[PDB]
């Protein structure tokens, strides 16, 4: 009910003007001129890092990728058709049991850095389990994005692929206070460890009113199948059937979502080099044109979910991974919000329930019921 | 901030008068004259069951105890010194991935019944893992309490032991809206499956501002060691050191907590038959006398956590299990609250964060930082 649950210095949103900033820096500026590691430092420490700061952060990520074999075994023992976010939830519960530490001002940010690394290991292994491939642990490389793509796919990505993944990680890092962030905050109020805060976030993200938006948008393209079929699909499903166009519209943004233009940019480059990926990009682009022509006068435009799937697909990720890829990115926003909350504004969360149930009554023996 | 998050028909509390009712039935009446299975039916369906209702409920519990071997393997692959609530969290995430189903009015309560059974299987196996014993799955018996104790300990409990466990399960089933229930509710708002609602609850319960109260109260008795040492401990720690007496005091109850008198009753019976358990019961009883003599005029009295540990210890549970035993019971209240919430009063949870961070600034190249 518009209820402000906390203050933040992390993320500024201007819905009327289409502006998204992390720590005062415009999202476009961050994507073009920084890197996910730099944005991790910005969200956790409040500024972009110096060379030496960046170096220490990178070494901390590198040493954190390795998790115990038992975590990997658990991922690989779930049914291969299980929801990927659910597999992440299970892996993060195990990480919580192994690594969880108490809240401590001096080490909270170091603990979050290690968790973000381990999110990379988990997501790469969730993909590989579902695909029936052998496990792989991310290894040091020139960047977090590159290490994640190499672990995921066992081939060296191109620079354009790396840059697209890096962008996606920045783009999805934080936004508003959705149910997943709220669950993390509630969990943090009892001083549950940071890994368990992420477990709760993932539990909420698994729900189909929160998770699955990138999948639902991209599934439109899959159903269309070929670019020359787009107009007909749009005539039948949208114009005649009055379905909403998935990946259009936003509760805050009354303009294009600033993230959507950036996902689009990166989709174009990497989609062209595979004809399947190219086909989906061409279908999305035609739907975007039809959608803005039809709904732009109502202040309904592409949102961040419209082109993110196109990027992930072009990278080699199946559709079943898209919300998990969101989660990979959003671990930064979850951890940064809970650290802000615990360090500044820790109230123990204790709401009430109004009793509207039966008045006093006496137990009757079962034979008399 | 006294903020009513929902209505409920489950649990009525009168703090001034020391009254606790489930569905209009006084807690004392339920413990004496019903059973945990009957209270499961009351919380989920709104009344105590008929014979035929009870029978169908019991068969549904019996068929639900068995879980896949992979869930058991996961419990047994965590470090044996891991927090027991964390092990539960991991097992419930795996159960969510295997069994999680969408919300459906016709089947929500059946899904909750099966989850409560599986909570029995999980908690029994968490104990057994930590103790380095072979797994055991609960099997049908005369009651849920008995099946749980037999799986836990591989011996047939006495009737008095059964009745104490049954009481404990009823006593802890629901109370107020603590952080664990709040996390469950947030998770349910996205329509995440009931098992993931419990995962979030357990994530919050792991935090030391919510979990661990029965352990902290009972650890006082352990430190005292022998009944003839109680007065000295109380003189030193409480009178001179001004520590609070753990398991005394309550934010709502300004009288004895109605649950505390019932835990006491059941502790007396089963404690006498082992001299270690008897010693702790005698120490607790002497502390209670000292505590009420010292703090009763301030409306500070024993709470539900004071004697629950004594019951659990007398049953054979180590101290490390006490919050997990709470959780076993409270799965009923968690599932019943989320079902009420989703079916009646489902609002998608979307609070806001007020931005107080930096104004607009431009990215500077790393060399200039
Ligand atoms: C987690 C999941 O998987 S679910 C995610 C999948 N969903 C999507 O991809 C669609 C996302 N977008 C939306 O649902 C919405 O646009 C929200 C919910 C973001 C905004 O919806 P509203 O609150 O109705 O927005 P608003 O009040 O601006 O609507 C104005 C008009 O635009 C229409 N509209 C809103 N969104 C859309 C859309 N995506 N497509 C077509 N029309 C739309 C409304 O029906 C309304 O029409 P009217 O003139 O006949 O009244
Ligand atoms: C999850 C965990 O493991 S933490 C759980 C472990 N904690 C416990 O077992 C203790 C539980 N009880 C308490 O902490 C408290 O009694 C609450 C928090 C339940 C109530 O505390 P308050 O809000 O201070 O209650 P209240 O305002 O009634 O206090 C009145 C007086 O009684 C005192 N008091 C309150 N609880 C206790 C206690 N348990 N022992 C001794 N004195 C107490 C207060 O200090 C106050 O003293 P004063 O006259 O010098 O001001």
């Amino acid at each position: 009910e518009n209820v402000f649950i906390k203050t933040t210095s992390l993320t500024y949103i201007d819905g009327e003007n289409g502006i998204l900033r992390y720590g005062g820096y415009d999202i476009e500026d961050l994507v073009e001129h920084t890197s996910f590691e730099e944005v991790v430092h910005l969200m956790l420490y409040g500024d972009l890092p110096t060379k030496l700061q960046l170096q220490r952060l990178k070494s901390a990520l590198d040493e954190a990728y390795e998790v115990p074999q038992q975590v990997i075994d658990m991922i690989y023992s779930l049914p291969r058709d299980s929801d990927a976010v659910g597999m992440m939830e299970t892996a993060f519960s195990a990480l919580s049991s192994i690594y969880g530490m108490p809240w401590n001002k001096a080490t909270n940010r170091d603990n979050a850095v290690k968790l973000v690394a381990r999110a990379s290991t988990v997501v790469a292994n969730v993909l590989r389990a579902k695909e029936g491939k052998k496990p792989a642990i991310p290894e040091p490389s020139e960047s977090f994005a590159k290490s994640f793509l190499k672990a995921s796919f066992s081939r060296t990505p191109t620079e354009e692929e790396v840059k697209a993944m890096d962008a996606a990680l920045i783009l999805y890092a934080d936004h508003e206070v959705p149910a997943s962030t709220t669950a993390a905050l509630v969990t943090s109020s009892t001083l549950s460890d940071i890994y368990s805060c992420v477990v709760a976030a993932l539990a909420a993200l698994k729900g189909p009113l929160h998770g699955g938006a990138a999948e639902e948008a991209f599934k439109q393209f899959v159903e269309i199948g070929e670019p020359d079929m787009t107009e007909s699909w749009f005539k039948r499903k949208i114009i005649e059937g009055k379905s909403r166009l998935m990946g259009f519209g936003h509760r805050v943004y009354k303009t294009y979502d600033p993230r959507a233009k950036i996902f689009k940019k990166y989709a174009k480059v990497i989609s062209e080099r595979n004809s399947d990926a190219r086909k989906y990009f061409e279908i999305a682009q035609k739907l975007e044109e039809l959608g803005v022509e039809t709904f732009g006068a109502k202040h309904i435009y592409p949102n961040t979910d419209f082109y993110s799937g196109v990027v992930f697909y072009a990278l080699g990720f199946p559709v079943y991974m898209f919300t998990s890829l969101f989660a990979l990115s959003r671990t930064l926003g979850w951890t940064a919000h809970v650290i802000e909350y615990v360090e500044d504004q820790h109230r123990l969360i204790r709401p009430r329930a109004l009793y509207v149930g039966p008045l006093k009554r006496d137990v009757v023996p079962i034979e008399l019921r």
